[PDB]
């Protein structure tokens, strides 16, 4: 049972093949969860569900390059649930990140930074009970 904020070193950055994966415990009655892809204090890819969002459940995908925050891009699909365990997948592939979560296709969000061996850390924070984050070369 890990610390949220959580940080996972991604050594080398990432790479096509890469295969990240969170799992954990929506905490009962959340409000957000975050993942942070960085790149130094950019974000490379930050994936935010909002369970409450003008009482809507909405995931938020967004880029942060010299602290400014870029065009979102909103996705309906919602597979998360309070108080539930999930897992998230992130597959990095050539044009995109990849999301899948419960081994269900998600969403994909094109690379907007593309220095992808300096996305050096993965933020993982919100309302989880946070079970493991790793990564593997598939
Ligand atoms: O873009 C991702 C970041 O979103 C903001 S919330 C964001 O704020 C702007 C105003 O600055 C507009 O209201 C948008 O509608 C709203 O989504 C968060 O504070 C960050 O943590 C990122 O999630
Ligand atoms: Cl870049």
């Amino acid at each position: 049972p890990l610390i949220v904020p959580y940080n996972l070193p991604l050594p080398g950055g990432v790479v096509p093949r890469m295969l990240i994966t969170i799992l954990g415990t929506v905490k009962p009655n959340a409000n957000r969860i975050a993942l942070d892809f960085q790149r130094g204090n950019d974000v490379a890819f930050h994936f935010n569900p909002r369970f409450n969002e003008n009482n809507r459940r909405v995931i938020v995908c967004n880029t942060k390059l010299d602290n400014n925050w870029g065009r979102e891009e909103r996705q309906s699909v919602f597979p998360f649930e309070s108080g539930k365990p999930f897992k998230i997948q992130v597959l990095v592939e050539p044009d995109h990140f990849k999301v899948a979560v419960n081994d269900a296709h998600l969403l994909q969000y094109n690379h907007r930074v593309k220095k992808l061996n300096e996305i050096s850390k993965l933020g993982i924070s919100g309302d989880i009970d946070l079970t493991s984050a790793s990564y593997t070369m598939i």
